Formats: C-alpha cells, sequence, structure tokens
C-alpha cells in the first residue's frame, strides 16, 4: 500500500452457537419419529439479539433451544435468523460426509438467493448425529461464507467523515429488521438496496454479526460477492459496518485481484465453526 492506514479487510466469524439443553431434547424426541430414515433436514429459526451482545462476546451468540424447531410467527428488539438441522442417524455417514462440499452446497444456495435479494444470502446449518443411548450429541455449525470470485480482496482505510451516518443506519436496521444491507440514495437517504441505484451512489452499510474492533463479520464476503456480480465496474466504493453498540466504523474501499489470470470465477466457501479446543470439528455433548 502507499496510503497511509490502508489495509486489506479481515473477518471474525459470523456467529457463535449457544445450544441448550433443551435443544437437544427436542432433538432426542423428533428423532424417535424418523428412525427409518437415514438422514432429515428440517428448518429452524433463531432470533438474534444484536443489542445485547456480552462483552466477552467476539459476535452474536446464536441460542438454540426446543423453540427452535418450531414456526415463529412474531420478539422485542430482534432480527430473525433461518437456517436448519441436518440430522444424520448413521454416525459413520456423519463422520465421513465431505464437510466442504457440503458447505459449499448451502453456500450455492445462499449465493443463487443472493443474486435475487441481497438481503436473502445469510443462513446457517447444524449437522447432528444423536446417540440415544447415551444421551451424547454430536453437533457442528456451518455459517456458508463464499468470496466470489475467490481471489478479490477489498482493500480499506478509515473514513470518519461518514460516521455521522451511523446512528440512522443503527435506526434503520432496527424498523426493518428483515434486512441486512441498505444504501444511499442520490439524495443521502438511506433506502433499501437497489443495484441500479448502488452503482451510482456507491455508499453501502451492513448490518454486522461481529464486536471486534475493526473486524467485520465473515458475512460480509457474502454481501460483498452479491455486490461485485451486481455491478462488476464498481472497484471503489464506501462501507459502513454498523453495530448496536460504539463499535461502527466507515471505510474507503477498493476492491482488487491478487490472480492476473482468474476468470471471470471460483466460489472460496468457509464457515465452519471451531470447537472449544480451537479446532475445525464437531463439538460433542454428553447430556446424561
Amino acid at each position: 500500500g502507499s496510503m497511509s492506514s490502508e489495509r486489506v479487510l479481515s473477518y471474525a466469524p459470523a456467529f457463535a452457537s449457544a445450544l441448550a439443553t433443551s435443544f437437544f431434547q427436542e432433538l432426542s424426541r423428533l428423532k424417535l419419529d424418523v428412525l427409518k430414515l437415514d438422514s432429515t433436514c428440517q428448518p429452524l429459526t433463531v432470533n438474534l439479539d444484536l443489542h445485547n451482545i456480552p462483552k466477552s462476546a467476539d459476535q452474536v451468540p446464536l441460542f438454540l433451544t426446543n423453540r427452535s424447531f418450531e414456526k415463529h410467527n412474531n420478539r422485542t428488539n430482534e432480527v430473525p435468523l433461518q437456517g436448519s438441522i441436518f440430522n444424520f442417524n448413521v454416525l459413520d455417514e456423519f463422520k465421513n460426509l465431505d464437510k466442504q462440499l457440503f458447505l459449499h452446497q448451502r453456500a450455492l444456495e445462499c449465493w443463487e438467493d443472493g443474486i435475487k435479494d441481497i438481503n436473502k444470502c445469510v443462513s446457517f446449518v447444524i449437522i447432528s448425529f444423536a446417540d440415544l443411548k447415551k444421551y451424547r450429541f454430536y453437533y457442528w455449525l456451518g455459517v456458508p461464507c463464499f468470496q466470489r470470485p475467490s481471489s478479490t480482496v477489498l482493500h480499506v482505510r478509515p473514513e470518519p467523515s461518514l460516521k455521522g451516518l451511523f446512528s440512522k443506519c443503527q435506526k434503520w436496521f432496527d424498523v426493518n429488521y428483515s434486512k441486512w444491507v441498505c444504501i444511499l440514495d442520490a439524495d443521502d437517504e438511506i433506502v433499501n438496496y437497489d443495484k441500479c441505484i448502488i452503482r451510482k451512489t456507491k455508499v453501502l452499510a451492513i448490518r454486522d454479526t461481529s464486536t471486534m474492533e475493526n473486524v467485520p463479520s465473515a458475512l460480509t464476503k457474502n454481501f460483498l460477492s452479491v455486490l461485485q456480480y451486481d455491478v462488476p465496474d464498481l472497484i471503489d466504493f464506501k462501507l459502513l459496518i454498523i453495530r448496536q453498540n460504539e463499535g461502527s466504523f466507515a471505510l474507503n474501499a477498493t476492491f482488487a485481484s491478487i490472480d492476473p489470470q482468474s476468470s471471470s470465477p471460483d466460489m472460496k466457501v468457509s464457515g465452519w465453526e471451531r470447537n472449544v479446543q480451537g479446532k475445525l470439528a464437531p463439538r460433542v455433548v454428553d447430556l446424561s
């Protein structure tokens, strides 16, 4: 870099799983109904509380309970997040499943959704195996985060002149609880993402799930991948990372490729949650 404070943007895991015993109790009750199946995929809903993230956290917790299996129809200050649980009834299959291929398939659905509506490119998946005899549960949270093209990086530096917008973005996100992104229109009004407007105005704000200083959620990758698809000629733009704490920040951003011989493109996918030891592997819970 040549500009002071120019850096490549780096990311933090989008969510941290927090499974209550009730989640496993419900999983067990429901598994009893599908013993004849090799595997099942059931939708889940979690409610994110981005206003009350514990100071000890690096990102918003994903609170899974018995209620996560239910259809949610109506909660005070919260963002509904849809996902699913893939339960495998054969432990060997759970173990042997190619996890990168699986997460890549999930990311492809998020991508397909996102290029129609950028607000629909976020999801989570839990894979599980439940030993009902031992009451031991293996699980692994994946959050499909995709970088397409794989070789694009984002160079950024601070843009504090835009800090005034943070309060308005926070409020807009509060009201529009189904939305992950907003933009400025040509007259600096905050409005829903529109790929024809952003091509002109070049200011995008994202509802961030990270609390790490100057390090946005990996979900940012998803939104930026959709942005590149929507506006291929966009190189320089402003990016606001909006948080409900005091940690929002604004960036003067520039797309660049680290591979001059890249096509136009590969999709890099990541997002499996590290376990307690920090390894990329499932978590296991003994509830006996």
